[PDB]
């Protein structure tokens, strides 16, 4: 038994395709290029894997977009695979299908949205900033670890006015959730985050301030009062969603800047080309895989679909199919339609997508002012991680500190 799970008899043989998404066979290689063997001319736009309990994978951008829209069919109740781990899931609005999940996805956006972005944008630039400098004069980081997971918390604690001294914490019971080991079951790891944030969505709604867990805990949805228990489900998202996303991404990103100069030398000599380099990036490095489950049995493009049957719409996917961009592979900062489903689409698309994007920009800017020349440590293999979210184990970097300045 190689943990393939028994092939449903409305699955038609010919559509099979045995991909893993846990652990693709292609890993080495680089997750994307792993992932873009489904996009292969002898792979069907839908296909059926075995692994992981079974589900369906949509391989295509028309398939993604389509299926991501259609909500009725296609319904967030149980989003990740495996099955157990989707329906032990319920953070808001993530868990939620419109109607509902329009009035919750309303006050988030309160939140994260443009104008607390366009507001926040310099304590943004500061972290940035200090954190860089910090690293500077040593030569050397792991990247992902000095940078790319302190800055995202960070920015986070700020927007939920929490205090520095339970970063370290809230790190712990982050880690335990979004990379787990296997010795804790994702609902374990669910209840532990809870039992942190249940207290402070208690003392808020007692006290509120104007900090984002205040709004949300004393906030209207479908004109009542919003439940500490859907409250904590919100804050929960609000709290993870920008995290691994972010950290992963911007160490796909500074992996690709470390082994291009050329890529590098262009967005020192044009700095203005920066907004529209973190766009092809986003769509070059785009890693979530998330999906649904069918609501009903349904025809979809051709192929009969089974109420209840899980189907993997990966975000990635899109804007490496070559049917929406020339040459998916290839890293263009003039590419001048610029396709992807990065931050999703639908009723759920990222709303915390513009604060995504000041982090990237910010980061390109202020690194490469500082650090323009760095590299791959000698000898070192770069190991990438597949899954919901996919990412980077560890970056290490190293510069000569006679090449950077301090501004
Ligand atoms: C590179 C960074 C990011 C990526 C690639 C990303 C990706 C996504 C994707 C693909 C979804 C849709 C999932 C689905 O349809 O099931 C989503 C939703 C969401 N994201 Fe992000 N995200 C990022 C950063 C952030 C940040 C910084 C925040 C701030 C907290 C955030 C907050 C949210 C929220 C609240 C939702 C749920 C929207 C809803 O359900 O209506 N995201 N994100
Ligand atoms: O629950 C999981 C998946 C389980 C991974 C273990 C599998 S099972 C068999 C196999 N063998 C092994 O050794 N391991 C594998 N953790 C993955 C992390 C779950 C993350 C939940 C929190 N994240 C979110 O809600 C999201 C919601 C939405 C917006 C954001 C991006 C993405 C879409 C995830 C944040
Ligand atoms: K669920």
């Amino acid at each position: 038994n190689a943990n393939l799970a028994p092939l449903p008899p409305h699955v038609p043989e010919h559509l099979v395709f045995d991909f893993d998404m846990y652990n693709p066979s292609n890993l080495s290689a680089g997750v994307q290029e792993a992932w873009a063997v489904l996009q292969e001319s002898n792979v069907p736009d839908l296909v059926w894997t075995r692994c992981n309990g079974g589900h369906w994978i949509a391989t295509r951008g028309q398939l993604i977009r389509e299926a991501y829209e259609d909500y009725r069919h296609f319904s967030s109740e149980c989003p990740f695979i495996p099955r157990e781990a989707g329906e032990a899931y319920d953070f808001i609005p993530t868990s939620m299908d419109p109607p509902e999940q329009r009035q919750f996805r309303a006050l988030a956006n309160q939140v994260v949205g443009m104008p607390v972005v366009d507001k926040l944008e310099n304590r943004i630039q500061e972290l940035a900033c200090s954190l860089i400098e910090s690293l500077r004069p040593q030569g050397q980081c792991n990247f992902t670890e000095d940078y790319a997971e302190p800055f995202p918390i960070r920015i986070f604690m700020l927007l939920a006015g929490l205090p520095e001294e339970d970063i370290p914490h809230l790190k712990y019971l982050t880690d335990q959730m979004t990379r787990p080991d296997g010795s804790m079951t994702f609902a374990e790891a669910k209840e532990a985050l809870y039992d942190y944030l249940i207290p402070i969505i208690e003392q808020r709604r007692q006290k509120p301030g104007t900090d984002a867990i205040s709004i949300v805990a004393n906030g209207q949805v479908n004109g009542r009062p919003i439940t500490s228990d859907e409250a904590k489900r919100m804050c929960g998202l609000l709290l993870v969603g920008g995290l691994d996303t972010v950290v992963n991404f911007l160490s796909f990103s500074m992996e690709f800047l470390a082994k291009s100069p050329e890529h590098r030398q262009e967005l020192i000599e044009r700095p203005e080309r920066i907004p529209a380099a973190c766009e092809e990036l986003l769509r070059r490095f785009s890693l979530v895989a998330d999906g649904r489950i069918l609501t009903s049995d349904y025809e979809f493009h051709g192929v009969q679909l089974k109420k209840g049957d899980q189907i993997l719409l990966p975000q990635m996917l899109s804007g490496l199919d070559e049917r929406e961009n020339a040459a998916p592979m290839h890293v263009d900062f003039s590419r001048q339609k610029v396709s992807h489903t990065t931050f999703g689409h639908g009723s759920h698309l990222c709303l915390g997508q513009h604060l995504a994007r000041r982090e990237i920009i910010v980061t390109l800017k202020e690194w490469l002012t500082r650090i323009p020349d760095f590299s791959i440590a000698p000898g070192a293999q770069i190991q990438h991680k597949s899954g919901i979210v996919s990412g980077v184990q560890a970056l290490p970097l190293v510069w000569d500190p006679a090449t950077t300045k301090a501004v």
